[PDB]
């Protein structure tokens, strides 16, 4: 398998993905300025942003390491947030629409 057309693949993916957040709450990491207890309950933040720097960093050289920190995304925000909240089902959202962006591109990688 070539790096580019993977690359360029995930890319595309990214940004289809980037596209369901209307809102654009996971656009960028989450302000610890406003949230100071955020990271008493989240391991590992992650956010778009955050995917794209990694994604040209070389970070990302299989589909499940890409996945992997989508899913991040979508279960710290499921965790912080309260069941009531614009937040949490905005990640319930993402992850179903979510999902059906990444089965397709999945199925794309695997005919690389
Ligand atoms: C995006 C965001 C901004 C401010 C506070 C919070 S708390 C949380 N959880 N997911 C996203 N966010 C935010």
């Amino acid at each position: 398998m070539q790096l580019t057309p993977f690359l360029i693949l995930l890319r595309k993916t990214l940004e289809q993905l980037q596209e369901k957040d209307t809102g654009n709450i996971f656009s960028e990491p989450v302000p610890l300025s406003e949230v100071p207890d955020y990271l008493d309950h989240i391991k590992k933040p992650m956010d778009f942003f955050t995917m794209k720097q990694n994604l040209e960093a070389y970070r990302y050289l299989n589909f499940d390491d890409f996945e992997e920190d989508f899913n991040l995304i979508v279960s710290n925000c499921l965790k912080y947030n309260a069941k009531d909240t614009i937040f949490y089902r905005a990640a319930v959202r993402l992850r179903e629409q979510g999902g059906a962006v990444l089965r397709q591109a999945r199925r794309q990688a695997e005919k690389m």
